[PDB]
């Protein structure tokens, strides 16, 4: 049939998909501060910090005592300070303190500041704890400014100022079996010229929020430490090259110059307009285009808000439910789309996220195949239209052919934009296709692509992060930590060797009084902060149960068996993530990395049920204060 004869497609798919296997995998890429150049590494360090102010405040003394630590201050760690506080657990003057390596409260929203930078999840969904602080966001996608304010005011609202240090790197987190605390060490920077301060600073409970896109890496491009103009990576943007400010996009110095862009994600997308508008040439350095779909920005209306946004009470959580559903495939017949932007319009995404609605994958050749078939026939309308967008829009046809992206609509994320494909209709703007190979060099004046060479006067490395993959899911890889528990027990090696094991995807065995936000052995929404939302929740809640348990003072470590059975769980869902072997490489696949060693592979993947179905057994699991699982004792 022609439905049928249509799936040539899929050897598209696949031709395109070979022509970037890259047999060094995740190798290929190296984190920004580990790059060899001193020059180089000094890209990765914070350029918005005050370090003035800072210097200033009363400093974090060592041998400090929290009751305690989060690692991280954007949206998560804010979500868990501001979720012990209402729980009852922080009314203490000592009961929290929060660690970040940024300069200030915001995470994601402290470091980027790029031009054009905007939430790509709808604002209403994604800003954290809207109806507590009474916010109205001023549109329907957030900007960069909004969004680190909000940050800010989540700070204030709940008197998390003085309970923060900055510019700390923590290395290490070691359990002390005699005293039963858990020690930080943590190197906090003080400023250009200055000493840095090694601390060692002492919690009951330690709280990673350390996040999943937090280390900027570029690819290794040779002789790039030659290229002899200004670069800067997007994530650490120089505004001095560039001329504005994060609230100024009016980038005077561009003019005249010869621009150069390396990648095509989601900050590309929002970079590349802004750039054209003022750079004499832009250049973009392509290896695999993204799948660019509508955006459809416009401001909030007051009449809508009232009446179709904040409806009533817990309407952000019902909200983020709503707009999920579309994206595990499992809208119901004629509910209301609440958001109805781009997002509501890809019910193949469910291929990394889960579903709900279509059971659990046997492991059996033709049921993975079966699944397949059904994942590649339910995405085919929604990428036959982005490639039918591009093609519309893209006046060039050598250059919208370029544009085009052959692969299924799960394997990177997607991306939303109303001026990005237009923006190649420019003069000035040229894109440089690698035919997905990569750039080849660099050198003093530019780049190498097939021997042709692009000279460049400033280059903007918008190549990306870490993955969020990274060393199998474990927390102390993720993190950039080495975790020490009982015995001294590293937590990378346990994951490494054993596979990965928890219980919800938030503690493990051997590590009392540790929680992480889920990623392994759990689910994800496309939403972050609906995750987020959900984690946090779970995290204070289980603690919550444990000190009203034994009166205060908790020490509360799943035991080995409970964490297995989850594991075991997590091999039973392992299935639906056949859908990632055919990807194109990225970070899902961690550039296609990704006998029974296949189990133990299987151990770091989530639930195959969504988002909501994992809320939802959380909920029952809480249910009756039992912690199921969880050896309770007092601490002291
Ligand atoms: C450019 C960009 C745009 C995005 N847009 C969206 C979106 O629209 N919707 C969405 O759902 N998600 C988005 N994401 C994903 C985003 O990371 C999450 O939504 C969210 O901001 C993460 O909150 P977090 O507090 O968990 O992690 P983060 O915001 O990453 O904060 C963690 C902080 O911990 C610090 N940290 C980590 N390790 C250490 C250590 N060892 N010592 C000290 N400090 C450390 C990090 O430096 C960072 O400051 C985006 C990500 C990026 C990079
Ligand atoms: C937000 O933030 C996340 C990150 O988005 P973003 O900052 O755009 O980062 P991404 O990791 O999404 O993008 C990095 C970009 O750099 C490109 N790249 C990597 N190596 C090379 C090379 N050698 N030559 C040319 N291009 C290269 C990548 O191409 P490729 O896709 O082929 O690796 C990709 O388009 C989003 O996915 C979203 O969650």
């Amino acid at each position: 049939p022609e439905d049928l004869k249509l799936h040539q497609l899929s050897q598209k798919y696949t031709a395109e998909a070979a022509k970037r296997f890259r047999p060094e995998g995740l190798g290929q890429f190296i984190r920004l501060k580990e790059v060899g150049n001193e020059r180089f590494r000094a890209l990765a360090e914070d350029p918005w910090v005050d370090h003035a102010a800072l210097n200033a405040k009363e400093p974090v003394k060592d041998g400090s005592r929290y009751k305690f630590i989060i690692l991280g201050a954007g949206y998560g760690g804010l979500l868990y300070a501001v979720r012990l506080a209402e729980a009852g657990l922080a009314s203490g003057p000592d009961d929290i303190l929060m660690v970040d390596a940024a300069g200030g409260f915001g995470g994601t929203w402290w470091w980027n500041r790029y031009p054009g930078l905007h939430c790509d999840v709808e604002s209403y969904s994604y800003m954290p704890l809207l109806e507590e602080t009474g916010y109205i966001p001023k549109s329907k996608y957030a900007a960069g400014p909004e969004l680190l304010e909000h940050a800010y005011r989540i700070a204030t609202q709940w008197k998390l100022h003085d309970k923060a240090l900055f510019r700390s790197n923590v290395k290490t987190i070691r359990w002390d079996d005699e005293s039963r605390l858990w020690s930080l060490e943590v190197t906090e920077g003080r400023g250009p010229g200055q000493q840095s301060r090694e601390l060692k600073l002492q919690a009951r409970y330690v709280l990673l929020a350390s996040g999943i896109l937090t280390n900027p890496q570029v690819p290794k491009i040779p002789g790039l430490e030659t290229f002899t103009g200004p670069v800067f990576h997007t994530a650490r943007w120089n505004y001095d090259v560039t001329g504005g400010s994060p609230t100024d996009e009016a980038l005077n110095r561009l003019e005249g110059k010869r621009v150069g862009i390396i990648g095509t994600g989601a900050t590309a997308i929002q970079v590349v307009p802004k750039l054209a508008k003022y750079a004499k040439e832009l250049y973009v350095f392509q290896r695999t285009p993204s799948g660019v779909w509508w955006r459809g920005q416009r401001p909030t209306d007051p009449v809508e808000w009232k009446t179709k946004i904040a409806r009533k009470k817990g309407w952000q959580r019902e909200r983020m439910l709503n707009l999920d559903s579309y994206l595990t495939d499992a809208a119901e017949e004629g509910q209301e789309n609440m958001v109805a932007d781009g997002w509501t319009e890809m019910p193949a995404f469910s291929a990394v996220i889960g579903s709900p609605r279509h059971g659990i994958v046997e492991p059996t050749p033709e049921k993975i195949a079966e699944h397949l078939g059904r994942l590649y026939k339910l995405d085919l309308p929604h990428a036959e239209q982005v490639r039918a967008r591009t093609d519309s829009i893209v006046k060039d046809p050598k250059t919208a052919a370029k544009l085009k992206a052959w692969y299924p609509t799960w394997c990177k994320r997607p991306t939303f934009s109303d001026e990005y494909l237009q923006t190649f209709n420019l003069p000035n703007v040229h894109l440089v296709d690698t035919d997905g190979k990569g750039v080849d060099a660099a050198n003093p004046s530019g780049l190498v692509v097939a021997d042709k060479e692009y000279p460049l006067d400033i280059l903007v490395l918008s190549t990306g992060y870490v993955t969020p993959s990274i060393g199998g899911g474990s927390p102390a890889v993720r993190t950039g930590v080495d975790i020490y528990g009982r015995g001294g027990k590293s937590l990378d090696d346990k994951w490494q060797t054993h596979g990965a094991a928890t219980l919800h995807g938030v503690c493990s065995n051997g590590f009392p009084n540790l929680f992480f936000t889920p990623l392994s052995q759990s689910s994800q929404a496309a939403n972050n902060a609906f995750t987020l939302d959900v984690g946090t929740e779970h995290i204070v809640q289980v603690i919550k149960t444990a000190e009203d348990r034994v009166d205060g003072d908790a020490l509360v470590e799943v035991t080995s068996e409970a964490e297995e059975a989850w594991s075991f769980e997590i091999m039973k869902h392992a299935g639906w993530f056949a859908s990632v072997t055919g990807c194109t490489p990225g970070y899902i696949t961690s550039e296609g990395e990704a006998p029974m060693e296949m189990a133990k592979r299987a151990r770091s993947g989530n639930l195959s049920q969504g988002m909501a179905s994992y809320m939802k057994l959380l909920q029952e699991y809480r249910a009756d204060g039992s912690l199921k699982g969880f050896d309770i004792s007092s601490r002291a």
